[PDB]
């Protein structure tokens, strides 16, 4: 919905959006949504995805696609009306992204997904690119699960010649939405396949968005299979547009840069991180 | 609707139009129209606004969506006639824009808005960018404040990865109808993902007239995602097309130029204006 | 219809046709085709127009919007046959442009419209064009009232976001129709967002042609959105293809060239436009 | 249909198509296939040409519309079926073109339409362009008298901001058909709006085979719109590609190239031609 | 179908492929092929080729076209199943090429369809390109009649402003079926009008292997209609891509290359050909 | 699905997709597989790929196409719920890919499908490119022998101008699918005319992944019809990106470099490759 604002309450929303990143305790913003989503009526829509077609599938709180649901409508405080319909198995009425207000007044926000190595991480998109065939899997797992911390990192596998791949956009968005309906730290190997088609555009566009709203950070690699020359500067910067956080690689071996948004119109924030592998190419970041 | 002129009428024309930036008093065309839109009849159509598929959604003067209405017609002073008709949610028949007269025999204007710092604002479209990743969101809330006075100004947010924003053209649509229907001045935090579907081009293509026709001013952030090139002179060169006003990084930091259509044919003005940031982010326009 | 010719009919029709600009009384041929108009039979097809879509809408001689009209047709001296057909408020069959005999045998023709400053200028499409952000609409106003002399010129607002002005195409071209169906001098501010959908591209192929066999003349603003570069010589190109004059601004300040296409194979002409401000921005042209 | 040939039929073929240009009677050609046309029973389809859309419309020798044939078949020499049938004024089955043999065995051919100024000129599509804004009205009509001799010549007007131009493409190809079935030799003024839609490009390909085959030549004005660069060296390819004869100008004012495609696999000719303006821009060939 | 190997099977296949081009007698392929034609029950679809559209016609060992063709199936050595069904002339189920199997386990071949000068020429699709405005007619037919020896070769007109020329795609192939169902030589005269449609593309697709299989050759004209820049060496490349032999002009007036692929990964071969001109263009290619 | 993990398990993964390429016994997957699809009820859907359209086609454990096959379900150890359906020969409901789990919790697999010339080779897909007009068939077949082993390979022959070959891109993948569901070893001859349609489009993203799932591994040849400039760098790139495995040519003649994926995340290998011709074009790949 739309919010108003004069001088002072601009200054509450800044600082509010501020602490959101910077002081409030790492993750505290995920166990809040999850709250919200299951004090949630059973059967009641809670998010909507664009697949291939451009037309949207539903699920409910459990992560479980909602096929029939009879129109019905909401009045927010904004005096705007959220209309929600399935009919078979597809969204008749109402709009992509969360279908419960997990944010309410407090918008514009990189909620504190994790803090590691001496550095607060924001949830929402981050995007991991730069320099082809680079070590960007190895990176994105390393990030994952340091982000998990005491918890298992999910990992959703879509569009690589591997054993065990995905290649169907549908499921990979249905992978995307279990994803973010049960885990705050999420890595998805190979955006390289959806940058195109509706469903594919939808989700440059919405993911970033239903990641912070929910306070999870999904951790996606993003190899340029273009060119080997300044194609990869347009990619970087269709990645800073669309994304919360972005991760490239830099002239040093193993060395990563790491710009994060913290916030809306907030101060950008840039570290540097140190890596290296072990066995089995395991990728290990250095902390202290 | 058509208008006959002559050297008189004309130039009597004019001096009206220079009058509606130059002297009227800041704000009194909202007033104006406000007032010509609670006179309307209960139920009475009053704006049509297009969607991503190029359809048109129809609002009423509470910014309640109207989903059937019984065709009826109107006929104009210029012998013309008027035409609506919504069913299904949608408009059969009509025009997108102001579904009621708010201008009259005085078109061409950009009523002021506001005045602030010694200089009159415009009201219409008014786009900030330039420089990629410079101060823009800042400075649209800044200028938010600014314009908006002794009253809140409204935000509508839409296409950015962070928490709470809408990323549904649909949805956003709807939000920025209940905007230009309720407020006079109204922030849009990132056109970026609008910039393209039918009812995209639309948007870009209808706003500042509506806004214009209202008397309310639409203060939206374009920050070019584009390369960091001459493209950004492409941005800003359709952008002083769409706009009625626009806002420009310079070479100085902090620093920002505003070009404004003072009305049709009239001329275009100039000035500078100084920013700073405080705490949390906020942005100071420097006034005295 | 196709016409025959041998060398002597030939030189007939082109001193015929130089006669219809260099001699012909300004405006008398606005004012035959005006009385062939009104003799025409009630609810009678005389002009159809492309809308947005491709369809077409159809007008009788009071500038109405003809919504059913059964089948017929008629068979000319070149012994093809005219058929039209309007249903549900578009032609079924028929074609764009007028739909009866203005021109008979004279045909190639650009009617004296008018006649000012020791020039005569020709009916037809008048596209006012050249170096961005320049008088562009100072001048199409002057010249609509220049052109106009006794009479009030008709002023057709589209595309800007200025209050009052509509953005939508269909609104438009049925503005357009009423114009030339009614008033020799009209006035088209901006043509910038025509420039594509196919009724748009429609119009660029018909308006010419249709207001030069009305006799009437169009006078539209065509600012360059694009570049600042050598763009505007491409814009400039695709001018002087769709219009029957044009008039481009020059290195000197307030001077202008204008273009003339006298007719059908016959030498076009140059001369110079001298031009100043006075208050309100109301240009004045200079005469003697 | 598909023909046989062996070293000696062939040479009996390729001298045939040699005296269809150097020897036969100019315009002989014309006055066989007038022959072969009138003797077609009453109501039978003859040629058939696209429409915009890309469907195609049906007239008889009397350049009559067919709107409804009932389905016939034909079986050729070759073994092949030739079928037509036509319903609601559109082709159910046949193939744009010619629908009755006037070629027969004797195909490959630009048959001489007329001689004049001690040069034979070919049947079939004749285009005239180059260098921008040159007299290339003045230069079809003066060759349209010319080539036409004892006889008049048709003129199709089509695509230009003057009076009594047509300027919707169905209209344009009902004129062409007339032309073609009824006179040796045609004038278009302005192909200038058809280089694109199905119907245009179908005539591109069409109208030179169509022309070759009837025995009557068509003039076609072709400025190009497009650049003053390199950029009509390819519309010159694009026209030396689509038609039987080209005609270009050169650097010599009033000087003209005529470029001639004398048959199948035969020798391409080149002769030049001296002109001049009169009165009211009449051009003269000089001859002798 | 799908064929395995081993070391073994794959030196045979090998050898056989070689055989086919070097030593089996020139056209004892097409005879073959002939006799497997002739031995198909009446009434099967034994070819298919696409149209304009996609879809595709059908036709019997007579180069007839079949309408309705009630669905039937068959199971090959593969194991695979091919299955046919013709409805309202169109293929409702089946693929595009032979119909009935002419190779069998004996593909990858380029049978040799003819000796002449002291060279073996294959059969299959071969382009004739070059140095716009060369004598690639002239030479298509001496080609032609060379190739077809004792024997008529077959000619194909499609899109050239020249008499008798079919224009319409359709006809076209319904030409090529009949052309490569009766007749070893065959020449095409202008591939300029195919290079798009998907009929067009199909056949770029489809004729080399149909071709190659029939045991026919194609002789096709391809005058790079587009620039006379380094654009034909891209028309030089996408021919040798879907040619079995490509013949390009050179340096040297009168000569061309010959490249001819004798088989699947076969080594491709290179011989030149002079060439003359005698009366009425009819070309000579010297032998000894 | 979806998988979770934490330091230890990703471990446990790494040293099993590590294990699956450089110790597991070669071919050892594929067996595996096998058994797994054997153990299939019968009459089930394992494999669904898409044709031309889009729309996919599914087969059985016996290649043999499902037409109808009511709605079933299956809930996954991740929660999600795979479906298929098919009805009139198409999924109407389902993915693209596997449709019954081959690698379950082992997934980002190279396995070695075959071990040669002392060098261990992955399943998956494999391009084989380079230097245009290379011996690049005569080296699939090679690799295709090799690989082979002890077992025939198959081969897949597609869009050539050859006898034999088929063109039609529904043919071809219903041969890729029975292919991969038989055969540990494939070839597939000329990628060529796939590189574009939805079905071509759909089989670059899902191939590498199918066999890699398999344990399969199928060697396309990809010859760069495209320039012969640095477009083939473009090519080489869009390979690495699709494939498991990259083949190309070097400066040294009969040379090659085979780079490939040893599994996600895992390092990748690069060895060379010296080949030799024999009788009839037969390569030999040097071992010792
Ligand atoms: N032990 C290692 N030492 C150095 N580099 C490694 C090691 N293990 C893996 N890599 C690199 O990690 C990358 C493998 O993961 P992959 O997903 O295929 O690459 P990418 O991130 O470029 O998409 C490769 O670029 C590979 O060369
Ligand atoms: N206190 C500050 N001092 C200097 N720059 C700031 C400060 N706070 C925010 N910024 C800048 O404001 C911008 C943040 O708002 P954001 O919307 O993300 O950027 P943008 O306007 O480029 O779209 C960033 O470019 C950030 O670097
Ligand atoms: N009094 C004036 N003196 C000089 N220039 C003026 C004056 N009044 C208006 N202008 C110029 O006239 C133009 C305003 O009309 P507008 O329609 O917005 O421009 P354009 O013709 O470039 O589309 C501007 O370029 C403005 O700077
Ligand atoms: N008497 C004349 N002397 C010199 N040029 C003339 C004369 N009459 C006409 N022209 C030229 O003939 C052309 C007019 O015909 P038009 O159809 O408009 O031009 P185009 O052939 O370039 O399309 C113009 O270029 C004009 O300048
Ligand atoms: N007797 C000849 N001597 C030299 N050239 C000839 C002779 N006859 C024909 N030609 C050339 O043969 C070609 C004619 O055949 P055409 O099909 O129009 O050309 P193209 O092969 O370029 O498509 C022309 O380029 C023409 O100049
Ligand atoms: N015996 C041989 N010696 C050298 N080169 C050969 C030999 N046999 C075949 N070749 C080469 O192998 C290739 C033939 O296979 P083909 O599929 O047509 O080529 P490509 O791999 O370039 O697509 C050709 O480039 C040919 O010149
Ligand atoms: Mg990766
Ligand atoms: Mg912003
Ligand atoms: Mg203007
Ligand atoms: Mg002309
Ligand atoms: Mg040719
Ligand atoms: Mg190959």
């Amino acid at each position: 919905m739309i919010h108003l604002y004069d001088a002072k309450s601009f200054a509450k929303l800044r600082a509010a959006q501020y602490a959101a990143f910077h002081t409030d305790a790492p993750g505290s913003w995920f166990d809040h949504t999850s709250g919200v989503l299951e004090s949630v009526e059973d059967g009641t829509p809670v998010l909507a995805i664009g697949v291939e077609s451009g037309d949207a599938i539903v699920f409910d709180k459990n992560a479980q696609r909602i096929v029939a649901y009879k129109e019905k409508s909401v009045k927010a405080e904004d005096g705007s009306v959220s209309v929600v319909q399935v009919e078979n198995g597809f969204m008749k009425q109402g709009h992509r992204g969360w279908l419960v207000d997990l944010t309410g007044e407090l918008v514009g926000c990189s909620p504190v997904v994790a803090e590691f190595g001496g550095h607060r991480y924001a949830s929402g998109m981050v995007i991991v690119t730069g320099k082809g065939n680079s070590g960007k899997t190895p990176l994105v797992h390393a990030l994952g699960e340091a982000l998990g911390g005491k918890d298992k990192y999910a990992t959703v596998r879509f569009g690589e010649p591997l054993s065990g791949y995905n290649t169907d956009f549908n499921v990979f968005v249905d992978d995307i939405a279990r994803a973010m309906l049960q885990h705050r730290v999420i890595v998805i190997d190979s955006l390289k396949n959806v940058i195109i088609s509706r469903g594919a555009f939808d989700l440059l566009s919405d993911i970033g968005a239903m990641a912070a709203s929910r306070g999870c950070v999904v951790i996606a690699s993003l190899n340029p299979t273009s060119n080997d020359d300044k194609i990869v500067e347009l990619v970087k910067e269709a990645s800073r547009s669309n994304s919360t956080s972005l991760v490239i690689s830099t002239d040093v071996d193993g060395e990563w840069q790491v710009l994060t948004r913290t916030g809306e119109g907030l101060q950008r924030l840039t570290h540097t991180l140190q890596t290296s592998y072990g066995e089995h190419s395991v990728l290990t970041i250095h902390t202290s």
